[PDB]
DNA sequence: TTGACTCTCTTAAGAGAGTCA
DNA sequence: TTGACTCTCTTAAGAGAGTCA
């Protein structure tokens, strides 16, 4: 809500609810041939997900909470950056995983940032193989390779250089 | 259906003109310090494009060929690749601009892969700067570096480790 | 056969708001 | 007031198809 003291109400009744979520140990690439350890608090799969949580979409919810007697609802990854600017040069900030789990609210896998910051980091060498995000990611990421590209650059005849 | 010889027809029509588009220099991020020189074949702004070409979206294109009285049509940079496979590991191929450069038409600047591999591209360091594409960029993505990040990961209390 | 417009759709990283009990 | 559902939207890398002369 408005107040400073009413957010901070909010984000400390979301830590305390999300802080009960099962914790599940994943196993992670680093990039540099390292693994490292992510402890997720992961949101339940089905109702009930926790005291003000329900879900919007198959990797979508939302936390709700009344205050002055009106319903205040938020995306449930943004809780935590209610008192951040919710913009940055002229683009919407977005929750944003390092841990890459969609169902995880452990606010220490998460960051404040442009979608196409959030994005990059999909294909991040990660923090031991060259990661250059100044707020680090936790792991490389997922889609990091060499791909799978099908046919490259060509020409028939001799109209184009590179 | 259209012979691979009419296919290939196409594709020479499709070179011809494009070929006669603007060709543009422009110097750029290779990665590790480096600049290089790339040149794009640059469709115009406005109507008339080209023989062939017309525009369906702000940024997109389509080139059109009737062949035995039936009005055949393709995405405008999907030419070149009409003779290749049109999935991979059950995802549609996308032509995907090595130069970054979405009004550039130049065979040598685009490559045939999934959309995952075409987005990461955004991202990667570059053919001097640590790319580990199979088939290689041309340059550093346009989004590479430290990003902007307005909130790193946090919490309020002591119910979290990471 | 061709040009110059029109419209909506896909994907996978993210959102807001309404209907009932 | 709280829970459990419903719906559509945003973005920026890409798409297919219709109308008219
Ligand atoms: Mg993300
Ligand atoms: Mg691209
Ligand atoms: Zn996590
Ligand atoms: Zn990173
Ligand atoms: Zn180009
Ligand atoms: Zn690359």
């Amino acid at each position: 809500a408005l107040t400073n003291a009413q957010i901070l109400a909010v984000i400390d009744s979301w830590e305390e609810t999300v802080g009960q979520f099962p914790v599940i140990t994943h196993h992670v690439p680093l990039g540099g041939g390292l693994q490292g350890t992510l402890h997720c608090y992961e949101i339940p799969l089905a109702a009930p997900y926790g005291v003000g949580f329900a879900k919007n979409g198959p990797t979508r919810w939302q936390y709700k909470r009344t205050i002055n007697q009106v319903v205040h609802r938020w995306g449930s990854h943004t809780v935590p950056f209610l008192l951040e600017p919710d913009n940055i040069n002229g683009k919407t900030c977005t929750a944003s995983h390092l841990c890459h789990n969609t169902r995880c609210h452990n606010p220490l896998h998460l960051c404040w940032e442009s979608l196409d910051d959030n994005k990059g980091r999909n294909w991040c060498p990660g923090p031991n193989g060259g990661c250059v995000h100044a707020v680090v990611c936790l792991r490389q990421g997922p889609l990091y390779g060499p791909g799978a590209t099908v046919a490259g650059p060509q020409q028939r005849g001799s109209h184009f250089v590179v």
